[PDB]
């Protein structure tokens, strides 16, 4: 289980990865059965191939915009911006990922906090 | 009824502001009557007014959002900010960000504050 420095590090590492667009990179970051629930309140995606289709179908720029806050139980919150084209115009989504990584070092929960109403132009 | 999206962060701002005053009573009232706080996420759920009044009173300091409410449509969401204390002898800021999802008559059903030593700063 990442201690909560090693949490720090993957969930910007995560970031990392998602602000460079390499999709193999983030989709194996996630546990066999890893789940996102991305925006949250919509059903849980499961799989890798499923995970890498959600991420290639999204992936664009993110950037944290806040320190990870970690816990010593493996698990973590952020908050990013992310810097996309929508409705043929630059918008920013702000959102916070919680993540629970397993022992690891890999992504077992992905939980992204944003709707409508974190959307600017 | 369960806050849409922008009651979440309403509700969520208010929380803060009350945490901020240190009014305990009512941040108790946001609660539903069986709340689960969770605070560090990591730590043994505390359950009900009473329980989350001792914690409250026990902690309660200043508070603030560091950035807006995400929120989502199922009554959830999750907020930075960050806590001033002069604990520790002299002052520190704890950086936070809490989870919340709140019950269908718009008080606070769970709440999560991730947080470790890591987000205390001096």
């Amino acid at each position: 289980l990442p201690t909560a420095q090693e949490v720090q590090g993957l969930m910007a590492r995560f970031i990392e990865l998602v602000d460079v667009g390499d999709i193999e990179a983030i989709v194996q970051m996630f546990a066999d059965d890893a789940t996102v629930e991305d925006p949250f309140g919509q059903p849980p995606i499961h799989g890798r191939e499923q995970i890498a289709a959600f991420y290639r179908q999204g992936l664009v720029r993110a950037c944290l915009t806040g320190p990870v806050r970690a816990s010593h139980n493996g698990c973590g919150a952020m908050p990013f911006r992310v810097e996309m084209v929508w409705n043929g115009q630059p918008c920013a989504l702000d959102v916070i990922d919680v993540m629970r990584f397993d022992e690891h070092g890999r992504i077992q929960t992905m939980q992204a906090y944003w709707s409508e109403v974190n959307l600017s132009v």
